[PDB]
């Protein structure tokens, strides 16, 4: 009914504008963390490949990477659910896919049943994108239901929203973790890798600093190095996306072992 | 079943080795059409927008510039199809969306039930990407029925293909075309936008050369001038991608007359 949608927007912008106005008063921007080892980053990546021209092969290999560096799980796109799965049988790395990605301008049924085939081909979770423009149109109840109708649809299952910061200003970073929030979602998430811009300890401790202790953060898009994914976790991430774990592995062994 | 797949995974691969065997013997690159016209360039466009940062009001005021330089469509994100069409209502602009866009990683069923919602909800056309990855691994009948169940599940309205020439070597172009065409699609299109090259004039008549007169090559990607525009449609292509429709048009008014 639009009076009842009409309402929750309504309680939504008051949400925003309470977040904006705790933000204003209160945030700083310094570390949540006093370092982060090896070990740590390990349990945080989040091993990718998501190229349109990425292989069976690619993802053969990518899944024996997680295994040999144990990394919490891979990131593949959905047609590359099942195989992943097989290839990642009795262990237990983590199969993550992506959904709306990476535009997020998808019809929300169309998210919905992404997330719902991945979910049967053996995805553990998903990381979907945000619709931006209509964030950044203020159409707050229509962004709310879009990430609603995913998180319900694969319930049970843990849902990263991907804001893609890129984009946005303050405010609607802002607005983008309080509906992610308000939606049930389980992790809000800096961006796709194909915007132009990626992950920045300054949004991802804005991130964590809004969203709090119980919701979490990953950090995404340009993570390259073993320095890169250690700042990001000191600021808050509690995940890494990146396709370069190999090297960050490889980094922190070489100039921090 | 097993079998059946496999035999016809085959004749893809001989259907394919046919159409490279007669591109090494006769083909030759040079232009389809003596000139294009600004008519010609208007008809040809599909004026498009699929920044993910597109807001209502963006889409507004591209149906708005296609009605005002009567182009032939226009080109938006599924979520902006209803929009798109009430925008539209009382004129022949096409509304034009994009499957599986711009990576063709999804899975199959995902694509067709994509496809299937934005004909529910007014489109008219649909460009599809293909599944890059799966035609580099010559997974041919896997990257076919992905083109086929789209095709049907909107039977009766056009389908593109993307193909995204720039992540292809020239015998997966030729690929990319036959496997297309065999699927049933109406077009083959070059470019996502969101790739690493768009559109060149050697692609285009390579395409339409592979494919022939009765089937559309959309040229995408990197089109800005109306000179580009021209070249586009001189070596092959039936249909342009660009979001640069006004000045391209604005162009061709300035330097050559209406």
């Amino acid at each position: 009914s639009d009076k009842i949608h009409h309402h929750h927007h309504h309680m939504i912008e008051y949400r925003i504008e309470e977040a904006v106005a705790k933000y204003r008063e209160f945030y700083e921007f310094k570390p949540v963390r006093e370092s982060a080892g090896i070990e740590d980053v390990k349990s945080a990546i989040e091993h990718t490949n998501l190229k349109p021209f990425a292989t069976p092969d690619d993802i053969k290999k990518l899944c024996l990477e997680a295994r040999e560096n144990r990394f919490h799980g891979v990131c593949v796109n959905p047609c590359y659910v099942k195989l992943a799965r097989e290839e990642l049988e009795g262990t237990d790395v983590k199969v993550v896919t992506v959904v709306g990605f990476p535009l997020g301008a998808n019809e929300t049924r169309t998210k919905a049943h992404e997330a719902i085939f991945a979910v049967e081909s053996g995805a553990d979770e998903i990381d979907m994108v945000i619709n931006v423009g209509m964030l950044k149109a203020k159409e707050w109840e229509y962004v709310y239901e879009d990430i609603r109708s995913v998180v319900e649809s694969v319930k049970g299952k843990v849902v990263k929203v991907i804001i893609e910061t890129c984009y946005l200003d303050t405010e609607e970073k802002i607005a983008a973790c309080v509906i992610s929030k308000l939606a049930g979602a389980h992790f809000v998430k800096t961006s796709t890798g194909f915007g132009t811009g990626g992950a920045t300890a300054e949004d991802v401790h804005l991130m964590k600093w809004i969203v709090g202790d119980e919701m979490g953060v990953k950090a995404s898009g340009g993570i390259r190095t073993f320095e890169d994914a250690v700042k990001m976790i000191m600021y808050g991430a509690d995940r890494i996306g990146t396709s370069s774990g190999v090297k960050i592995v490889q980094g922190g062994e070489e100039r921090y072992g």
